[PDB]
């Protein structure tokens, strides 16, 4: 543990040039250094992947499935070692880190069976001496840009599927916890993956701009924050690339007047403080809002530049006219449960996401207004409605635009993301249900019609030297 | 006479801005068309927004039913329709009837879309928690259609979108809008509720209206590449789903070993006026021999059967050093040799019977040429070599490929964005892409939290 190496062309490269430091969130002490890569160091990876592609594309489906199956085993073998490397640079419960990797492995298990659903049809003499067939081909060299949370699972949600489909991959992970990701890359090479099929290149905005600029890379896949997502989406798409982009968002719960309050409070307390991501509670009518606050407050007492970040957030909230009902700042400098009431979508505390236990209550007069509020912003990947009315619930499920909906029940969607464009993937849905969307993003359909026009005779004079 | 809009189930007469529809075989104006303002569009939008909730909840089988009668009423009125196509677009009635036969195949596919749209139900997936999954319509959607194909391109959009349970605003071409409107009316005659399909005639104003309207959730366009890029970028910028096909150029590759009579036959089928007929506008020849030979054969056969725009096009071609081998100024029938991708005649898309030969030294160069531009929807390679053909099929990026055989792709289009649909593919193969464009997937989990007692005091009056 001194300097972390790139994984280009099957060998580990040491870059010395620009460099940042990876810290240990639970200690504070910088542990290692990471190389912010130049366009030359990226072009290496691109050339490596471009070179590996034709061989890999023609590798038999069953052989690709085989190398993935061993990759799954070698991950289930080295779990302890990996999980340690996650908790060390990200700082999270080893139990959480292990649960993340279990998900990554589910993604690898799904990828092993992608070759099966990718077989196409053949027809001899669809017309006179004309054969026809259809295939699903890989698109070429593709790249994935991964976030800080989930250095294990988010890459394993991208590249195994893309490689199973027969592409080659350049992975540019987060600078802040890149060791765990790189280990998993190496294990894939150890499982049997040819050189150049997966490459790992560490870096920052430079590295990413490199991939956005490179005309060889055909598809670009990103999960992180909403500004960076919009960037990569628009700038990628305008250069003919396929772009899949999940950007951070806010999930909303709606409370109708008839909501069973103990049930809603249970969901909100698990989601905002206590598993689902919810950051805004839209209340229809003032009664249910006043009542919700009455119940929330007791239960929330029941439980350096970042210090200035949160104080700034809260302070702006008060400044713009929100009611700060529970201020979670305290000692043991932690941020406990914070509750804001009387929040509006023009406030900064609604528009800006803040890390940690913060709920905003937004008061609204009708269900239509609540649904319009949720639909008109960068809507997330989960939403709830709490009500006893059947007609309300049916309408909410019909007109809300969020993909997963919970009626009096929270959803297994632990982080909120908005999905850009038409190349849409779900991160937290059932893999078997949303996997085809991944497969379609990493493949192109091809439809061939073929005829070999005839000769009258086939004497040696009709061929070459 | 004057052509009426079809908003909210009734025919409206607009008088305001107006253009003239000509009878383009016999270049002489036959009718007038109303270029609509934002108010006349907002009428349609409001009509469609109103019709949506009822239509969305109409049973699958009832939607299938109205589509099935729509198919019959088209097969009933074919003669009348085809006449109206040939009259304002100007094309052989046999072609116009073949177009409508395709439109009807689109309607037949839409009738069966309700079946593939059923989802799952599971009682107690968790303790007293039900779960289900559904494919819902998205709302009010709009389609903007081109001059070529006033019958089939709309029937490729709205029947499927309506079968999925949306409502539709159709803004057809100003230049041949009679035939499209007739088919709209027949749909109403088949039983379609008022407001579910609306037809609003217009131009850039009308289109900008739909691009601006926040009620319309998806926008579907087929036409020229500049207008396509416009609608794509500006539509996606406003949160809409946009499906866009923009005019392009299909390329044929000739290897040295190509059977020339076979290639010439395919290239010569690719005809322009005013089951496998193909659009090809560029013939990439590998090596000079096959190119010289191709020219030798093409010239005699080019005695076949906007005008001011393309004198400029041809003139620029000569100016930049292309060899003008057959000059079609007058009936058309133009051939250019020694064309390069830096010329304007390669970059700009051209009205009419124009073929450009591009000489290249390797197959790799030919494939790179085709791949590096806004590639079309069809391509051919002519060769006897198996390895060449396999490689071409592997590395070319065009979706449909013909090896020594032309493809049934009569117009070239490039597809923008991630909402991609094929216009000329097998409907059963590319139909799901349409279905996905006009629907949104939902996963619902539901629980009704219990009460301890259910006396009348626990409910409302
Ligand atoms: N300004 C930027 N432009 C382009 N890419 C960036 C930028 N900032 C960060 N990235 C890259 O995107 C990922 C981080 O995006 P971000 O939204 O900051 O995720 P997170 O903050 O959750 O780690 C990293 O992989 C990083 O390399």
């Amino acid at each position: 543990m001194t300097l972390i190496k790139h994984l280009i062309g099957g060998e580990l490269i040491a870059d010395t040039g620009r460099t940042a430091d990876v810290f240990n969130p639970s200690t504070g002490e910088a542990v290692r250094k990471v190389p912010l890569a130049d366009r030359e160091t990226m072009q290496q990876a691109i050339d490596a992947a471009k070179a590996a592609f034709p061989a890999w594309r023609n590798t038999p489906p069953a052989k690709r499935a085989q190398v993935l199956f061993r990759f799954k085993q070698l991950l289930e073998a080295n779990e302890e070692r990996i999980v340690k490397l996650i908790s060390e640079e990200h700082g999270k419960t080893i139990e959480d880190a292990a649960g993340e990797l279990k998900r990554g492995i589910e993604n690898v298990e799904y990828a092993t069976a992608a070759p099966e659903i990718l077989k196409g049809e053949y027809s001899r003499n669809v017309g006179p001496n004309i054969d026809a067939w259809s295939d699903f081909q890989p698109i070429g060299v593709v790249a994935g840009i991964t976030p800080f949370n989930f250095p294990a699972m988010v890459p394993l949600w991208m590249y195994p599927l893309a490689i199973a489909c027969g592409n080659t991959f350049i992975l540019k992970p987060s600078e802040r916890d890149p060791s765990s990701t790189l280990l998993i890359a190496e294990l894939f090479h150890e499982a049997g993956l040819p050189k150049g099929v997966l490459n790992v290149v560490h870096g920052d905005k430079g590295a990413v701009d490199a991939l956005i600029e490179a005309p060889e890379v055909k598809a670009l896949s990103f999960v992180g924050s909403t500004p960076i997502a919009e960037y990569i989406y628009s700038e990628g798409t305008k250069r003919g690339k396929r772009v899949q982009a999940l950007g951070g968002a806010k999930n909303h719960a709606v409370l109708m007047p008839d909501a069973d309050l103990d049930n809603a409070v249970s969901a909100l307390m698990g989601a905002a403080y206590g598993c689902m991501a919810i950051s805004v509670a839209v209340c229809v009518g003032d009664q249910i809002a006043d009542a919700l606050v009455q119940k929330l407050v007791p239960q929330i007492k029941g439980l350096g530049a970042a210090r200035d970040k949160v104080t700034g957030y809260i302070d702006t909230g008060v400044a713009q006219g929100a009611e700060l009902v529970v201020d979670g700042r305290g000692y043991k400098f932690f941020l406990g449960g914070t509750l804001f009431d009387r929040v509006t979508p023009e406030m900064t505390i609604y528009k800006e996401e803040i890390f940690g236990p913060v709920l905003c209550i937004v008061r609204v007069n009708s269900l239509e207004e609540a649904m319009q509020l949720i639909n008109d912003h960068e809507y997330g990947n989960g939403t709830c409605i709490f009500t006893r009315d059947g007609e309300a619930a049916r309408l909410f499920c019909d007109e809300i635009e969020v993909g997963m909906v919970g009626v009096n029940v929270p959803l297994p969607v632990p982080v909120a993301y908005h999905s850009f464009g038409g190349w849409k993937r779900s991160l937290f849905g059932d893999l078997h249900a949303y996997g085809p969307d991944g497969v379609r993003f990493y493949t192109k359909r091809k439809a061939i019609t073929q005829r070999w026009p005839q000769r009258k005779s086939h004497e040696a004079a009709q061929f070459a030297f």
